[PDB]
């Protein structure tokens, strides 16, 4: 019935019903006119003709290494390039945010209610001819059949880019401070009201929890000392609730900022390292400020660690997955002369696309031991047996799975993968092709074009019938990867805007915050601008083991 | 003992303690350098030497009537001028926000906790030589003594700008959506978590309260018809709680968004009027969109009303207030090629400077009747007796009191005035002069310079001893008014940045929102862009009485 069900408005124009039988497109500031915002005004024809395709730009960034080695070493060029990267990427994000699961039109409820994920595309209206709008069959395919035929791993497919378990667990640990789906009320809702990198997965989401985890001496967080090494405190000692199955003995019930980080020893590894880092920075600041009290020591350490996080994400983590010969830079000053909003709201689609379960290995190799999922899960004694050093050394050397390219989701997390499909349907996601359009990509014209292959594409056809009916999550995981890359085109072109906006949008990157006095002075400031994944481990892990997000060659 | 107690860092530098006896100034992006951020850069001392005083800028805007009168009618020039007015003001506001009453250094707790008012200036550190830091006497003067000698009305002083009761109640009604002090917690905390113009004083602060006030038909808000006229619903009906004394009977306990608007019939008047406007807009939107449901009709009406509010506040309210010949313009597009943050956090100091009690008259005159405070307070019964039309006609013609110049606070609200001073001290406000500097104003060199007068300046020296020890709130009320103006310069040069930032920083003013589809098409969009205080009354008040913010 609803005339906007066909999504007729192109190029980010806004659809609106005008009576029962008609719609109107609001083309305001799209760069297009016409009844569907599909006629480029003169200046847009210029930009469009000159705009190089993402696969073209990816090629340039991933070749000509000698050229990039020069660019990387003349700050003016490196600054200029990193700047354009930042501004052109984040330009694709609505800020202040707009839609959520319950509102396909602008509303104060959608704007102001922080309990919702925001939405990059509005939900499909409730009464449309087909679940995605007007394209596809009256009912979407069985999600289980989708997972089995297209997603489930037959043979482990290693990541060609060489991503390891340090990468995989960093990704899980980092993103779960802002992907905290509140399933008690629905997939549309989040428990992370900071909607960004606030490090609540270390410090706790609420003040009450933070007070349970803090030592209230020297700004430090509570800990226990096992084998001369520092670990998180217990649930018993903190009264900070955690999710642990009954059979987990209480001395192994570690208490950390995020309730679920006891699920995997890989997560508890990072929680332990970051906890050490907090108390390390406390020691540094106390030496620099012996007049300071516990509260200021705590708050300043937190701000610094937020800065470390952001620095490491851009210059080690995003750097790794990009494959760029160009050296990414964390530098808030790049935006001080640019139009940029220092705020962000976590999008549900960003959550969906970050469901990188194919990364997970068939078993976890630590030292000379292999653990299946039954053995690894909720087993902190594994962490204690080997220690963090061995954990880093092993995880640095174990390869992760390729995310794109299909058929690499471990059967152990089958239902998780199916849930991603089901929940996206509950939240009335639009199609994969609509999301490509939303981020200035050409929609795929056929199933074979999407996969670059004849087998899986054929399965997609028999299930979906129309290429415009393929859903966001499955299509991201079966898309043709870029040459020897972990991801396909759409993952990166949709992902990076969400990510870079979230990172640079952080309040500490704003002019009023980005100054030495915010971080306790010059020494504190320096801790941020010299941070790396290697330094994070070297400072907090015994023996200073080598580490990296890729397996050594 | 705190080295930063003297507020050594000038020009918005950041003080930090380095050891028990030493400090360091962070002069980053101040445009200054040196130990105390006192020495200007070349670029800045040039910009400094050629930037005119606000008193000069004020004169220019308040004279040359003939010149401005043609400027107002050339859209290009009006836009350019309005564009600068916006950008210069707002740049004085830290955004994203920084300090609050509990944090004199930047912290995640200060940034993220919305239950606090933010602070334009950090609190005086606890362990300090004097309550204000370093200057002044060991103990501040008795707050009641300040009120009595300097603030209490001895004889009504009318506003020379002619502000009326329509103005005074608009001011109170509009600001009390974002000045909602959580007194149970402390003066440092707010119940207005939206921190701006969200019209929670109409729709309620929470979804739960909103659903008690809504009708869930045609997007409308609940109401009752009394003597053929639309009035807010009751507490009995909505179950939305209100603050009323037991003396008020059930049928007179009107329920509106803001819990305290039962206190004053002038507030309930505006509540009623804005209620009617909402339902009026629903009717318009329904004619345009027969296909729309109740929920979309409600939300779109709300967005439109937010727009009407910002429009009316800038082009009528701040316009009257300013006394400018230039016609201020509400136009979000003026900022689309400027750097500007569409976010805001309500400053405690913004709350304090808005304590404009001297506006209040000796009595309230509705038609042939006069009511003292005791009779007027919580009296919905006399709202029904006269009706909104009569309320508007009367309020338009009754003059308000002058806010600056001292000694014009109604004795009836004496202890409110004292509470304003006490709460300032509880929140550890810095001195008036520090706040002058904070907003790029020359500090006052003497008491006499502050009042331009001999008698009150003498009392201030007896009480405070040092000009650098005078507190923000009393100084604002005794400051030498601008000529024939309601305010002195400090009220304006501090208040306008808070105010314009919070107006233009509203989400509907952002590029993603400022478009006709947001408001249901051009018909809805046009409701915003042609709204005024006179049209708001003509549309929703029987008889379409003339109305203004100044007396006829
Ligand atoms: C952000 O959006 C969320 C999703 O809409 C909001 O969560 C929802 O909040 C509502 C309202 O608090 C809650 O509904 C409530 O329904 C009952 C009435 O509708 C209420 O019980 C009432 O019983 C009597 C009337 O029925 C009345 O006399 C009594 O005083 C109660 O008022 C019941 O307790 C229930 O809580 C939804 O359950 C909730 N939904 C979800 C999925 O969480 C959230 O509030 C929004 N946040 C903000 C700040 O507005
Ligand atoms: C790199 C990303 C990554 C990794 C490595 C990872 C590794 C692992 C892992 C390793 C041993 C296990 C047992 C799980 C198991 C789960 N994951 Co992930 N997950 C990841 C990204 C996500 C995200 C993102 C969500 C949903 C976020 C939310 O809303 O809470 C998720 C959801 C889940 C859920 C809840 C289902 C749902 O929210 O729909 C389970 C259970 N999973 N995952
Ligand atoms: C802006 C103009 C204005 C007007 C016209 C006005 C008119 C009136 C009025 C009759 C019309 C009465 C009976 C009062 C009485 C009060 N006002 Co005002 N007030 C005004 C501005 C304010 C502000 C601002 C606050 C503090 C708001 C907050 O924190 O909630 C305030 C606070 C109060 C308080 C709270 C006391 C405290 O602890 O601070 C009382 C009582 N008053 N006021
Ligand atoms: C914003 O900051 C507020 C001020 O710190 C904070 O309010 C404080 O909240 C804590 C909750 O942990 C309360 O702590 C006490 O609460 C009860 C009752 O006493 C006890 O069971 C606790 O153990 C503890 O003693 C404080 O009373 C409360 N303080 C005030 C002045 O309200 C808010 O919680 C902060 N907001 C957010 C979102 O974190
Ligand atoms: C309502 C009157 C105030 C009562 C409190 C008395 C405090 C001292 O009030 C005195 O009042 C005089 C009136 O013109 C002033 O000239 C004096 O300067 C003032 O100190
Ligand atoms: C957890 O790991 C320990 C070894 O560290 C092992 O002995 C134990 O059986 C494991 N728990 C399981 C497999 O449930
Ligand atoms: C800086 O301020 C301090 C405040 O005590 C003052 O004593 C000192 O002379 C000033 N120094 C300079 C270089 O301005
Ligand atoms: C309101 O009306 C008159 C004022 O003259 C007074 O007699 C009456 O008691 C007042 N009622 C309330 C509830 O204040
Ligand atoms: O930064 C990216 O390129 C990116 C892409 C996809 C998902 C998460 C990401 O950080
Ligand atoms: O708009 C102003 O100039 C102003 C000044 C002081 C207080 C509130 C205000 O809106």
């Amino acid at each position: 019935k609803n005339p906007c069900c066909s999504h007729p408005c192109q190029n980010r124009g806004v659809c609106m019903s005008v009576g029962f039988d008609q719609y109107k497109c609001d083309c305001t500031r799209t760069g297009f006119y016409g009844e569907n915002c599909s006629t480029p005004e003169f200046l847009t024809r210029i930009k469009l003709f000159l705009k190089p395709t993402p696969n073209t730009v990816h090629y340039i960034l991933t070749h000509f290494k000698g050229f990039w080695n020069v660019v990387n070493n003349i700050p003016f060029l490196r600054n200029a390039i990193m700047s354009y990267v930042l501004t052109s990427r984040s330009h694709l994000i609505d800020s202040p945010p707009t839609y959520n699961a319950d509102y396909g039109y602008k509303s104060w409820e959608a704007f102001s209610n922080l309990s919702y994920y925001t939405r990059a595309l509005p939900p499909v209206p409730d009464d449309c001819p087909t679940p995605l709008g007007v394209k596809g069959k009256k009912q979407l395919p069985d999600s289980n059949e989708i997972v089995e035929k297209l997603l489930l791993r037959r043979k482990f497919i290693p990541d060609p880019q060489g991503s390891n378990m340090m990468f995989a667990f960093f990704a899980q640990h980092f993103t779960h401070q802002f992907f905290k789906t509140d399933h008690k009320r629905g997939p549309a809702f989040t428990n992370g009201l900071g909607h960004g990198v606030d490090l609540n997965h270390i410090y706790g989401e609420t003040l009450a929890r933070q007070r349970k985890l803090r030592l209230f001496k020297d700004g430090k967080m509570k800990y226990q000392i096992i084998d001369g090494e520092m670990y998180p405190p217990t649930v018993k000692d903190t009264q900070a609730e955690m999710i642990y199955p009954p059979q987990v003995p209480e001395h192994l019930r570690f208490a950390v900022g995020q309730e679920v980080f006891g699920l995997v020893p890989g997560l508890m590894m990072y929680a332990t390292i970051w906890l050490r880092e907090h108390n390390r920075v406390c020691d540094v600041l106390k030496q620099e400020h012996p007049e300071w009290g516990d509260e200021q020591l705590f708050q300043t350490s937190r701000l610094i660690l937020i800065g470390e996080t952001i620095k490491i994400v851009i210059e080690d983590y995003v750097q790794h997955l990009s494959g760029y010969h160009f050296k990414l830079k964390f530098d808030p000053e790049l935006l001080f002369n640019k139009q940029f909003q220092y705020q962000n709201r976590i999008a549900a689609e960003f959550n969906t696309l970050y469901h990188w379960h194919p990364l997970l290995p068939d078993t976890f190799q630590i030292h000379d031991q292999k653990y299946n999922y039954q053995q690894f899960i909720y087993n902190n004694s594994i962490l204690l047996e080997h220690g963090i050093t061995q954990f880093v050394e092993s995880f640095t050397r174990q390869i992760a799975g390729r995310v794109a390219g299909g058929r690499n989701v471990p059967p152990a997390v089958q239902k998780v993968s199916q849930a991603s499909i089901d929940q996206s349907r509950q939240m009335k996601y639009q199609s994969f092709n609509e999301y490509r359009k939303r981020f200035m990509l050409k929609p795929y014209e056929s199933f074979e074009e999407l996969t670059g292959e004849k087998e899986m594409s054929a399965e997609l056809e028999a299930l979906y019938g129309d290429i415009d009916a393929v859903e966001l999550y499955p299509a991201l995981l079966v898309e043709k990867p870029r040459p020897d890359a972990i991801f396909g085109e759409t993952m990166v072109e949709v992902g990076a805007p969400f990510s870079l906006k979230g990172l640079m949008g952080n309040v500490i990157c704003s002019p009023a915050y980005w100054k030495p006095s915010t971080f306790g002075g010059e020494v504190g400031f320096q801790i941020i601008n010299t941070a790396s994944i290697q330094s994070l481990i070297c400072n907090n892990v015994k023996g200073c083991p080598f580490t990296s997000f890729s397996v050594p060659d």
